């Protein structure tokens, strides 16, 4: 197919029903309950038949209605460039990142898109953010489920950071541009900008890049703690 | 067209909404960047203008709610149900927030709108009336999806300001009762206060079958409840 990105996950639609019926049945079963039938058909009804490039913000709205990605306060972890260590740290410290919530747990690792006069997946390409548009059904998505996970936050939150790269909070990253800019506000912030095993670190707590965030903080009425100089294995460790 | 059980959209609607979002955005509550007030009232505008104005849905104002969430920091929301006037000095003097001290609650506040299929103005003669016209109206619609993410957004210890004074201080039925309390998160705490008139004695407390229907929805929400009632208007403000 056309598109510069990998076509959508085979069987799609059986997999987000069946993690749904995990999640709500086995993970974080409470609560509430939902339909994840229900949840399925929103989901593919957010995209299906439209046009894969023209990707709206809208487009989901219904659909994180039907479960929106609500983390208990305190337990809420924020990453950005660590994704394996973050979830390491969020799965040993039984807290969540947005990978952990319902609809983020569903999509996770998933490729998605369709095509107009179709109600099939496009399973052969998708659109690519940087080479063919960033308003694609994909990364969407993770836009939004990320700024109203941003919006949620409530009490003591956590970010894992990257040490071992220049600037260890990017402007331009998903955290930088969609989450930061949109934490609750008065919420608490803490940051662990951690280095590989490994090596000496790249970024610090008085770096440029960080004090461009504690200024984005500041103007969120968001307290910040930054801790770093750590190692993986330093970090888990405390 | 003059069909409708409703009075018409309030006169000066769109000048009114500039306004109030100017005022809000600059004078009320600042915010740490800037919301583009022509961009908030174009997407009011486009949410019901030329449209079927019983053929309201939520999806309507997806666009208008994306650019500026009811949402407010932890501990700051008061809810209220026929206790307007109230609930509202109550917030004022604590300086914590009601649903109309949002940026969109602010806007539409005490404001009447509604259009007409194939005319780009508002119908100024009549709109729907949400009992005896339709309940898909965009005045209705507008206010349950707001009610619904403000409920949703609450945390920590909230409140909620009850009339009673009535016979139900809870009422199952309106807004508070079907759209917000049943929207609260888990582990949020809400305190009720009913509060009677004061006035004369009471009608409904902490006790009764109201109650037990507002206090039954929490649980099993998962949601805590402290009722403070055998209040009055003097006492409670
Ligand atoms: N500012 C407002 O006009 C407003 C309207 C509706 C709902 N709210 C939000 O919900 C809560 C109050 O609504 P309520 O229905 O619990 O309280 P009432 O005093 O019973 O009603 C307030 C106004 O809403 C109208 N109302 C109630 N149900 C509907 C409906 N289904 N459709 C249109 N209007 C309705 C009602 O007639 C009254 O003028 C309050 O916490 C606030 F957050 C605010
Ligand atoms: C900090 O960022 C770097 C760059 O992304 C990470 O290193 C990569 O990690 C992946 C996943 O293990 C490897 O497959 C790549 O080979 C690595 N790329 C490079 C350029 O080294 C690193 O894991 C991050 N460090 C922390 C502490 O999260
Ligand atoms: C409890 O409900 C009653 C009835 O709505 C409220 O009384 C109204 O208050 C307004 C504003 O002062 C008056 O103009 C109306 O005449 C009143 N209506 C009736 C039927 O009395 C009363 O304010 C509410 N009490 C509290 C504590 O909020």
């Amino acid at each position: 197919n056309r598109w510069h990105g990998a076509g959508s996950t085979a069987d799609f639609q059986k997999i987000i029903q069946e993690r749904c019926d995990t999640y709500t049945q086995t993970i974080r079963p409470g609560s509430r309950s939902r339909n994840c039938q229900a949840i399925r058909q929103a989901f593919m009804s957010a995209f299906i038949s439209k046009d894969p490039c023209k990707a709206t913000k809208e487009d989901y709205n219904s659909l994180i209605n039907l479960a929106p990605p609500t983390v208990p306060c305190g337990q809420q972890v924020f990453w950005s460039k660590t994704k394996e260590l973050a979830h390491e740290y969020a799965k040993r410290r039984r807290l969540m990142t947005l990978e952990d919530t319902l609809l983020g747990y569903l999509a996770d690792g998933l490729r998605w898109c369709g095509e107009p006069g179709s109600s099939d997946l496009n399973i052969w390409s998708c659109p690519d953010w940087r080479k063919d548009c960033r308003t694609n059904y994909l990364s969407v998505f993770w836009e939004v489920l990320s700024e109203r996970f941003a919006e949620s936050a409530c009490n003591t939150v956590r970010v894992v950071l990257n040490g071992s790269l220049e600037n260890a909070f990017d402007s331009m990253s998903i955290f930088g541009r969609v989450q930061a800019p949109n934490l609750r506000p008065q919420v608490e912030l803490e940051a662990w900008l951690v280095h590989d095993t490994g090596k000496p670190p790249s970024d610090s707590c008085s770096g440029s890049s960080i004090r461009k965030l504690k200024s984005i903080l500041d103007g969120r009425n968001v307290k910040f703690r930054c801790m770093d100089n750590l190692s993986r294995d330093q970090f888990l460790q405390r």
